[PDB]
């Protein structure tokens, strides 16, 4: 007679995950889907990264002294650092929408034309603000005062003869007094308006005092306009104007800024945190819900296991709860005992079936990346009210959805590994079952009691699956009955 | 001896569809749950669509002169196009998003005319701007006033709602050029319009100063509104620059909404409307416009996506053991038998008609018919403002990567258990012949059966119906065996 | 010969689930997974519940003289009644929804007096549309500052922030009905308010017009508010037309919020808050309302989701196991076995495969979804007027919410009952195989899920095969010449 035991492999140490129907299994592999850590720097590469050591966006577009370096420069992204200071005051009515357009185009680009201001005098300073030893101001604005004793009223044009959008940016003093208003400007109450042919502006400035700031109790406040190709600009002033210089050139692309104080490496990445650059060789990140380029989800979770192998179970006898820890070649196998001797082989057929359903099993649902530049902001350092609730409703929903969906995903992926490793090791069960009509039995355990001498060409054919019952048919008959 | 042999069909040519543990298998048949083509054009059934021609919303509802015949009128859906264009005088709305969206979820532009009284000042102003045939105009539903003779006094009038309906009230302020004009119009040197009612109030002081020419005009009117619930009063306080009202628009709640787009109406019937124009809803999915009206499929990022109707493909007496039937046409599962009388055929109705059954009818047990909508956000915009305009891109991709991710996701579960469900059939058929021939038969590997009796055109009916009694044949049968 | 047969349990009344593959079919047990009614009481506990009554948060913060009971109080849920009113002055709060969720969110309303100079003018008026009693009167936390003797100076005062936290500041701006009545109260013919911090501005130039009459006045007054961080300092500056206030408001960071309800306070315990009352938190999803404070389940649109508990219902119809045939008369366990032998009829029940059953379905659905998700302040979702871009993005982010919320619950529910059905009958395979390979050559299968044994097979026979011991070598001789 001889013995023929069908089985798996067996790993010293499992790995526990989680499916549909069991709360822990042990598996012989599994892998990581979150990252959760970074390396703390930025990695220069591929994308333009520009460093804003103590300048904002806006201190670095108005002209102040200290930001005198960032002119006519561009980025990919703009990274703010809290250390920022202004040293030039004045308040942006809408400051965030100004900020996210100016750092959506991408561009500081800046050309000059050639207002005439007739009848006033131009190019003011102050004390607050110094370019040297000198008085100085913005570098991109023009501070109009009266001439002599006169301070006419000022109308003129500029025309937009190109085919891009033109920005504009312009602004209105308010000073501190009455005696002050009428100093710097004849009239007792000014008037700024700045339209086009489609939109229109006008401020009338405020009088009264305010805090010093760098010895100065009067504000300037910082208005923008766009001109399409093919319109026109009109500036209609009274005083009080802070006169442009020119025009800023936008653009429309992938730029964006971000705040953080990580520090920035000679390196390669891909996607970019505020805590600094990770890999996106996961689907899933858990290091921050703010990023750039082409970066996994955001998740709630910290760890997430994806079973990459079959049941471990501890250990001649066949695979009915039982596992061989000695398998080294193969996933699926048989062992026999013969009169020989014993011996073990692997099939591949069942190895190589089970390895192609596994591989690349996640990519088949979920897409690889998601390239997302520009977004909306998700931290805030002051209280607002409608739309910051608004904003950190959106978020949140997202957040919730996305964490559901990876751990539905997870647990669906498992529970179909665990199912088709089954299914694999049974049908490699039913086939050599079915190769062996009537010349052998079912010994109860995963193994056959074949009734016939069956050697080790005999053995080798079984496995093969060219065993032919006729041979030995009467020989086993008679030994079964 | 004798032979049963069991197996299924297969087709010529086969789709190749895509599961869980599958990225690419070949079954008999598949649909398509993506809807990715329009005709261009737009259905004027079972909605009523107003096409704007010429005429925006807001020049049609302030009663520009080109846009006079859209008087009282009504809409589901209204219809914007790019040649549009204004006739009068020029003007500026803050806010027009605001009221565009308000009149157009309204549905509806009637009009009842209100005896104010303007005591002091001239009526009817018109200008070259805005020209009625030969002669000056001006909105049909505003009033121009102006100083009569040497003087404008101080206008204060008052107007309750003793309606149950809300009362939508259209008002401006004109805004002069030069200091000259505005003591020439209006007598006063600053003028101040107030509109108020019992729970809130607006004042405005125009502004003086040159703009652009516009039609020969360098100054404008900008364009405010006020609700008045029932009960409430409303309280007008001027003493210059007063576009005044000439009464009221009745704003009513439905599910009416506005479109922009650039394709014909034609005499045809659709329930879903598209920029590109109608398209049908029989799928579940979509991917011409995430811009829709009515009942219409989701909209999704992918081109397309087949969903599994029928079994494996597989190539071609032998059972079903990686061997399909080409020549069965009569079901999808059946017997082939071997006799001394000759070979056979036939089919399995019920196996057939349990997988049918499973099959039909799939994908209604979890998604909805249909999502009904009418009025939602702006999702395409033709000038930037920064942070409202970046909160609605981002809500609206949200939706659409959460929706793709959940249709892919759902297209392969839904192959996949087909698959099984399939197969999990032919080898429970199976099962149950085997169980039938307790021991007259064993299986030859092949997913067919070798009988050692001599099995008939009956017995093999018999065999085929489950009535087969293995008692007879038993002694016969274990004689051949051994 | 000796008969074994297998089967499961059925019940006479069983219910009706949905799953992948069947629009409709019978199992033996199920359980509700929404939450669809509520008591229509608000639980005062474990949240600190703080009734409105005829107030709201806005008149209570300003100092409505019929609101004085809500000085310097605590809350984590505000609930605003249908029928509060005002009975003061007549005033608008430009952009109001902000400055609500503001003071609802803050959870507080300690109010510290600061000591403000006002030189040259009078202070504490009042009106008789704010009445104290029997006298003219005002709100509490404002100061109205008129002309003094027949001259009213220009006003510059200042405050710095030396403590550690943020100061909350309330004022506003009178708007006069007549140019007579402005240059009667302010000696100025036009007015101007200015108040700034080093970071901040906002100047009001007040609006002069008749208005519709709301007790006996026809004049307004506008609410403003500032934030002064610490180590900032705050400037006032007008000529005319303030309201001045008296003192800051102490804003806190925490978990607070405001609700609009109809339903009564009781004495109670639940960790949920919805309009329509306090509900449990027991289910994974509600139908109620989408309103909700606290640990609640997530808002669907479906009424009701059945998660199936058992196994399929089959009902039953010489010995049968378990092709097509249930047992109604087993209540000992889910599997077990029925033989006849000489002696007599017997069953017994399988205590592995039904502990195996119950322990895979036990605690199923708490392996994908969460428990509860705790939520405590969020956006408006109820509006009693339009106001357009705004109100429209809120209402779609809520739509598109609850849509998604939804699919995920009904494929959920899809899933788990195809996948429990498959494991109940899988265990029963299971069984079935298993006493098949412990009778290898001594009996065969008679198709009905039943085994008849060819030789003699008494009670201890049919407990060693039930137990797994039982030998084949000892009856194989026996069983061969019974079936040859
Ligand atoms: C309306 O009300 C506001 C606020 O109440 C007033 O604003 C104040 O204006 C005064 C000037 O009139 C400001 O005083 C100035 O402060 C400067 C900064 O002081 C800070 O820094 C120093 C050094 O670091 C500290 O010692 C000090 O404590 C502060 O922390 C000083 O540098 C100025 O000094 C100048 O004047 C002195 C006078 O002796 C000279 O000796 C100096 O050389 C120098 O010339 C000056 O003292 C004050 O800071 C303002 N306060 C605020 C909060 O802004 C308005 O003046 C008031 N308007 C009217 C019309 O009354
Ligand atoms: C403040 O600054 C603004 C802009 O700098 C000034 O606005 C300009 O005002 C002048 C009039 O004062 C406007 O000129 C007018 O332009 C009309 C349109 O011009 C277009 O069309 C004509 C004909 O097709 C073309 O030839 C031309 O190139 C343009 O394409 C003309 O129709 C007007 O014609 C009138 O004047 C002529 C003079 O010869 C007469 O013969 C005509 O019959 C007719 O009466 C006129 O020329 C100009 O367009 C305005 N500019 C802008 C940008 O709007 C303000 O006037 C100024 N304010 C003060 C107080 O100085
Ligand atoms: C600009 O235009 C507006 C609106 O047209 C005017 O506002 C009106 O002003 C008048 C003048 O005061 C107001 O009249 C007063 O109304 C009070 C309330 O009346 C209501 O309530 C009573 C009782 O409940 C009802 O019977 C009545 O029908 C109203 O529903 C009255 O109580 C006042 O009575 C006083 O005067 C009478 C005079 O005989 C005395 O007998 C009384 O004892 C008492 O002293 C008074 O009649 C009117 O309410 C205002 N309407 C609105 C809508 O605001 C502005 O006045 C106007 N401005 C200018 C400068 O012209
Ligand atoms: C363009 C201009 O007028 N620049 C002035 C500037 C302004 O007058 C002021 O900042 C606007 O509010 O003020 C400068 O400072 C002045 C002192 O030099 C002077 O002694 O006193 C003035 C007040 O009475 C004023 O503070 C400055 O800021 O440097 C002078 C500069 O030319
Ligand atoms: C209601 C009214 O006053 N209408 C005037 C109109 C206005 O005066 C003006 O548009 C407001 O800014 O202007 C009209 O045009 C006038 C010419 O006819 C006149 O020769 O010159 C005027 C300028 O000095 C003015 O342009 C118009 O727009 O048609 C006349 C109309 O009655
Ligand atoms: C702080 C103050 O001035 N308070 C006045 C108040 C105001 O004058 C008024 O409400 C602001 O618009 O008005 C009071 O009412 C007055 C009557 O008592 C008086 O007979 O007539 C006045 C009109 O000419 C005015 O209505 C009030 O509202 O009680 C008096 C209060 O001291
Ligand atoms: C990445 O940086 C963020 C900073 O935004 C870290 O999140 C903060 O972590 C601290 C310490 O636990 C908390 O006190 C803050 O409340 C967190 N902020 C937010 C917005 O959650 C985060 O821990 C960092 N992650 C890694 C891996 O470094
Ligand atoms: C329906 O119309 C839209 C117009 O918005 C088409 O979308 C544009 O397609 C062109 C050509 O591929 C692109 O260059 C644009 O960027 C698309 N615009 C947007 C907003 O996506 C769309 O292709 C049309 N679909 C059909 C089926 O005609
Ligand atoms: C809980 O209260 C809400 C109040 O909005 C109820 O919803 C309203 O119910 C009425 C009566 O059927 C409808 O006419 C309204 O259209 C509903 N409003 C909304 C926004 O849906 C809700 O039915 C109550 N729930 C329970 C269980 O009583
Ligand atoms: C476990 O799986 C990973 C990839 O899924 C593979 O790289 C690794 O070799 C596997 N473990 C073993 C022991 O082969
Ligand atoms: C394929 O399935 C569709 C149902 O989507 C059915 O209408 C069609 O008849 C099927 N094809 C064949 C050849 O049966
Ligand atoms: C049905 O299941 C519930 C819990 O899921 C349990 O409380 C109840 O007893 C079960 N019913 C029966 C008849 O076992």
């Amino acid at each position: 007679t001889a013995t023929l035991c069908l089985g798996h492999h067996s790993v010293p140490n499992g790995t526990i995950v989680k499916t549909i129907t069991d709360d822990q299994i042990e598996v012989t592999n599994a892998t990581e889907l979150v990252q959760n850590s970074s390396t703390g720097k930025i990695c220069n590469n591929p994308h333009k990264v520009l460093d804003g050591r103590d300048c904002t966006l806006i201190d670095a577009m108005l002209g102040d002294p200290h930001c005198d370096v960032f002119q006519d420069e561009k980025w990919d992204l703009f990274v703010e650092r809290s250390s920022a200071f202004s040293n030039c005051p004045y308040d942006v009515p809408d400051y965030a929408s100004l900020r996210s357009l100016i750092a959506s185009s991408g561009t500081l680009d800046f050309i000059t034309e050639s207002f005439t201001w007739a009848g006033v005098s131009q190019n003011g300073g102050s004390s607050a603000c110094k370019r040297g030893p000198a008085n100085g101001f913005f570098s991109r604005l023009n501070w109009l005062t009266k001439s002599g004793s006169s301070y006419p009223l000022l109308n003129v044009t500029m025309p937009n003869n190109y085919n891009f959008d033109k920005l504009y940016i312009w602004g209105v003093h308010h000073p501190s007094t009455n005696q002050e208003q009428t100093n710097l400007y004849v009239q007792a109450s000014g008037r700024v308006t700045v339209s086009t042919r489609r939109s229109q502006q006008t401020i009338v400035p405020n009088i009264g005092s305010r805090p010093w700031v760098r010895g100065q109790s009067s504000r300037i406040s910082i208005y923008w306009t766009i001109v399409k190709p093919g319109d026109v600009l009109v500036i209609n002033s009274n005083g009080n104007l802070i006169a442009p210089r020119g025009f800023f050139k936008i653009r429309t692309g992938r730029s964006s800024i971000m705040r953080s104080d990580a520090p920035i490496e000679t390196c390669i990445s891909e996607c970019i945190t505020p805590n600094g650059s990770i890999p996106n060789d996961k689907p899933f990140q858990n290091v921050n819900k703010i990023t750039y380029g082409a970066c996994p989800k955001y998740v709630k979770q910290n760890t997430l296991k994806l079973a990459t192998g079959m049941r471990n179970v501890p250990e001649i006898a066949g695979f009915i709860e039982n596992g061989w820890e000695g398998m080294i070649d193969g996933w699926y196998g048989f062992r026999h005992q013969n009169s020989e001797g014993t011996g073990q082989a692997a099939d591949l057929k069942s190895t190589q079936a089970a390895i192609d359903q596994i591989n690349g099993k996640l990519n088949r649902v979920i897409e690889k990346t998601n390239e997302k530049f520009h977004q909306i902001e998700k931290e805030f350092s002051e209280v607002e009210g409608r739309i910051q609730d608004l904003e950190k409703y959106v978020e949140d929903t997202k957040v919730d959805l996305w964490s559901y969906n990876a751990e539905l995903l997870v647990a669906l992926e498992n529970q179909h590994t665990i199912d088709l490793t089954d299914s694999e090791m049974n049908k490699l069960f039913e086939k050599t079952r079915r190769q062996l009509r009537e010349n052998a039995e079912d010994m109860g355990n995963g193994c056959f009691k074949i009734y016939h001498k069956c050697d080790n060409a005999c053995i080798e054919s079984i496995r093969n699956g060219t065993y032919d019952h006729d041979i030995y048919r009467d020989e086993a008959l008679n030994n079964r009955f």
